[PDB]
């Protein structure tokens, strides 16, 4: 079945070449789109705003994002996808025909497999959840409101797809599958209502099960002989400048971040500092929510500038877990309690 893969890869290369030639003055816009589409923004900006606006959209958003990350990371090891910047120079399709010209940017050279496309998936899921929740409100000129929101959602998705294709980092089918998978995950979590009134026991057990399954699957794959670092050899000789390749010594960097965010949300929701400020409080009015949002955003942006050391794997893992768990605590329990006490005078 190599012929189908070769045809898809050739179509991806042709699309990348066409975009890189006919659209020369769109580098900055595509770089901005690719850098905004990081999920750090989803966990640092979109969650504090929505949690203090509806108290239920934030939970669904965080759950969808974490599960999308988990699924992306798990399927990355087994899907065995390739990226356009090293396929064009390491193939045999163009053996009797001219090789198409592909240009690499400092954002192009990447070290991981590119099959699940963990940029369009998270954006698709998060923005689908946000749009569906927004249209859930204002239910009772609604037809005019539906189409504008859906056009905006699809415009964002198309821009993300074009940005990933332009930088020669993905093929169209990978990004399309990522978008569809994100939509499917969001719709699946649309039908679960037992994730709201859950104690700390459920959160701890779910986090433990996810961590154990990921570690066991990785060890099982490594034991059987399945290659897992097959891409480090390719993103070392086909990159035009060696300075553009940043080797990774922490393969479990993002799984622990996701588990930390989940456990931090679980701890923050089940606390005395929460049901005394955000719930059952006399001084609950819209300026209080706005002040909490502003303070949370500013303090989280300030706090983001702390980088744990990477010299020791255990220390790095523990500090990453702690720093990822701090955000929900500060955004839910600590800051609103302080504003309730200070502003309650």
């Amino acid at each position: 079945m190599e012929e189908g893969m070769n045809v898809l890869h050739d179509f991806g290369i042709q699309s990348t070449h066409y975009l890189q030639v006919n659209y020369q003055d769109s580098q900055d816009w595509f770089i901005l789109v690719s850098v905004i589409a990081d999920l750090r923004n989803a966990f640092y900006v979109l969650f504090p705003i929505w949690f203090h606006l509806q108290e239920a959209v934030g939970i669904k958003l965080l759950w969808v994002a974490v599960i999308g990350d988990w699924l992306n990371l798990v399927f990355k090891w087994i899907l065995f996808g390739q990226r356009p910047y090293w396929w064009v120079l390491d193939t045999d399709y163009y053996s009797n025909t001219s090789v198409p010209l592909i240009k690499q940017f400092p954002v192009t050279c990447e070290t991981g497999p590119g099959s699940p496309s963990g940029h369009a998936m998270g954006t698709a899921g998060v923005y689908y959840v946000m749009v569906t929740s927004t249209l859930s409100i204002f239910q009772g000129r609604f037809r005019c409101l539906n189409v504008i929101l859906w056009l905006g959602f699809w415009a964002v998705q198309l821009n993300v797809c074009l940005s990933r294709i332009y930088l020669a980092a993905h093929f169209p089918h990978q990004v399309v599958a990522g978008v569809l998978s994100g939509i499917a995950v969001a719709e699946t979590f649309s039908h679960i209502h037992s994730i709201y009134n859950a104690s700390l026991k459920k959160y701890f057990l779910i986090t433990f099960f996810l961590f154990s399954f990921a570690i066991g699957f990785y060890l099982l794959l490594k034991g059987l002989g399945v290659d897992l670092l097959w891409t480090l050899e390719k993103a070392q000789r086909w990159c035009e400048q060696p300075e553009w390749v940043h080797i990774d010594t922490t393969p479990f960097a993002s799984l622990l971040k996701n588990l930390g965010t989940l456990f931090g949300l679980g701890l923050a929701l089940n606390s005395s500092m929460y049901r005394e400020s955000c719930k059952g409080k006399l001084s609950k009015w819209l300026p209080f929510r706005l002040s909490s949002i502003v303070a949370s955003l500013v303090l989280l942006h300030v706090f983001d500038s702390l980088k744990p050391p990477s010299q020791v794997e255990l220390v790095f893992y523990v500090l990453s877990f702690c720093k990822s768990a701090v955000v929900p605590l500060a955004s839910v329990s600590v800051i609103p309690y302080c504003l309730a006490q200070v502003l309650g005078q």
